[PDB]
């Protein structure tokens, strides 16, 4: 069964908490098994929980700084939910991110599209 809105931010909040310590191996594990990650939407779909890692890796693997919601986690029904959000990072940077999820019945992220300020 699909996860419920309760099961969605328990799901999309510990999101933020894995960006905000930049684990990779353990969003990459978030997702299902041949996911779509479409950051920033309108770039080419990445298809399949491989190539999702070196996406994760270019965003987190530099190192973060924080990873912070700039408003509340919007969960449906449907086990879809949305959560404006800002991640900032440490360099010798920062920028908004939106991003939108479909969870499957198996309670893992289906389709993620981010829509970058």
């Amino acid at each position: 069964m699909l996860p419920t809105a309760e099961e969605v931010q328990k799901l999309m909040a510990r999101y933020i908490e894995l960006m905000d310590v930049g684990d990779i191996e353990a969003i990459v594990q978030m997702y299902a098994d041949d996911a779509t990650v479409e950051a920033p939407f309108g770039a080419p779909p990445i298809h399949g929980r491989e190539r999702i890692a070196y996406f994760y890796r270019r965003m987190l693997g530099e190192g973060i700084a924080r990873a912070t919601l700039t408003g509340p986690v919007r969960a449906s029904h449907n086990g879809t939910g949305a959560m404006p959000f800002r991640v900032e990072y440490v360099f010798n940077y920062a920028m908004d991110v939106r991003v939108e999820m479909r969870f499957d019945e198996h309670g893992r992220i289906q389709t993620m599209q981010a829509y970058w300020s």
